[PDB]
């Protein structure tokens, strides 16, 4: 929990060159419903709180593992914004693409441990 964040600011922020992260709830959602969702962001130091709701909702809906934490500066950097955003979530290229080669591997990998932590907990 105290590392974890750590880890995946870095990974965000790495994988961010390659533009494979995405931001809002027409986002997060999209990708949801279309496959290619991978790891939801959630910072605990944003607002609306809306994003309570959207946890449960989207995760009983599709289920996704996620991490609560005020990375909010995080956030607005990884994701390259001029404000901080709410919602962030990571989209590893695709369903297939999920196998890349690339950093891909390195970033999806420290993710799933992390999310999985997190997930658990």
């Amino acid at each position: 929990s105290k590392k974890l964040n750590k880890k995946v600011l870095k990974t965000v922020k790495k994988a961010s060159k390659a533009k494979n992260v995405k931001r809002g709830v027409k986002e997060v959602v999209k990708a949801l419903r279309k496959g290619e969702k991978g790891l939801v962001v959630i910072a605990g130091d944003i607002w609306p709180a809306d994003v309570i709701s959207h946890i449960p909702v989207l995760c009983e809906d599709h289920s996704v593992p996620y991490i609560f934490i005020p990375s909010k500066q995080d956030l607005g950097a990884a994701g390259a914004t001029k404000r901080p955003t709410s919602v962030v979530f990571i989209v590893p290229g695709s369903n297939k693409k999920k196998d890349g080669k690339n950093k891909e591997e390195e970033y999806k990998e420290s993710f799933n441990e992390v999310v999985k932590e997190v997930q658990a907990l």
